[PDB]
């Protein structure tokens, strides 16, 4: 019923009212206590990127890029699984690589609580400037594959 409409994501539902998300398919009284505190309880963060020296960086030189992760939302509980056995805790990867080439440049693992930072650096070769892509990747949640394009040197 979804796919037929033009709505795929949980973003393209819960940007919908109370109504609006019961008059798309069927509800019971259940459905709106769980389904209401997993859209609360999934991460809702954005991102926050840095960049020292973006002009004056050259060959050779090791670079940074500073990652803040501007959660907006309280974490109340570990992550919703109900068919997994485990009480886990989220876990995150600040991963950063390259879209083209296929080249995996750094990745960090990350758990914040709240938000937090994480510094990561690599290095560039030569002849100029290199177009890389900065990936946030969970291992409990779809939905937050924020991926943002930037180039160096």
């Amino acid at each position: 019923r979804c796919t037929d409409k033009g709505v795929e994501s949980v973003f393209d539902i819960m940007e919908m009212e109370d109504e609006e998300r019961n008059a798309l398919l069927q509800l019971t009284d259940s459905q709106i206590a769980d389904v209401a505190r997993f859209c609360n309880r999934y991460p809702n963060i954005e991102l926050s990127y840095e960049v020292v020296d973006k002009d004056s960086i050259r060959s050779g030189g090791p670079v940074v890029v500073l990652v803040q992760l501007e959660r907006e939302e309280e974490v109340t509980g570990p992550v919703i699984a109900p068919l997994f056995p485990q009480k886990r805790e989220e876990g995150w990867w600040v991963v950063i690589g390259d879209a083209k080439s296929n080249s995996l440049i750094s990745i960090k693992r990350l758990t914040l609580q709240q938000k937090a930072k994480v510094k990561l650096d690599f290095v560039a070769p030569a002849t100029g400037a290199h177009n890389y892509t900065l990936y946030f990747m969970s291992d409990a949640y779809m939905g937050c594959d924020q991926e943002y394009k930037f180039s160096v040197d």
